[PDB]
Parts: structure tokens; C-alpha cells; sequence
């Protein structure tokens, strides 16, 4: 019945917000729902490209591209997700 704490950080200011999950177990948003949510925090122009890369369990710098890999963050069993923004 619990959320995933997501911390993002662009222009060297870390932020943090939470995202709930269903009863079923998947995250209750998608990338188009996510990337326009990040553009709210940072006052970025939404037409700009975002290059979002999270952290794996065993420390790789993975890419995010699709709602297929957002499913994987639940099964990855991470304590809090961290997503870096690279624009322009």
C-alpha cells in the first residue's frame, strides 16, 4: 500500500517526491506522465529533450526509454530511485 520515493537532480539541486503504487503492484504513472512531471519541478521547456538515467541495484548507470523499464523498477527492489536529467 506504499509509494516509491523518487529523488531527481538537475543543475545540482536534488529534489524529491513520491509516487504511489496500485494494489496489483505496478507504478501508477508512465513516461509521458513522468517527463511532464519533471518539467514542472525544474521550469524546463517541455519541448526540450530529456535523457533520464537511473541507478541499478548493482550500480550501473542504466537508461530510461519506455514503460517497459518502468515496470522493472518495482521488481528491482530498490530503496529509493534516483534519476538524473541531462538536457540540451
Amino acid at each position: 500500500a506504499n509509494a516509491l520515493v523518487v529523488k531527481v537532480s538537475y543543475g545540482g539541486v536534488l529534489r524529491r517526491f513520491r509516487v504511489p503504487v496500485k494494489a496489483n503492484g505496478q507504478l501508477d504513472l508512465e513516461m509521458a506522465g513522468l517527463k511532464e512531471k519533471i518539467a514542472a519541478l525544474f521550469n524546463l521547456s517541455a519541448d526540450a529533450e530529456l535523457s533520464l538515467t537511473y541507478s541499478d541495484e548493482d550500480g550501473d548507470v542504466v537508461a530510461l526509454v519506455d514503460d517497459n523499464d518502468l515496470f522493472d523498477v518495482t521488481n528491482q527492489r530498490l530503496k529509493f530511485l534516483k534519476i538524473n536529467v541531462n538536457a540540451g
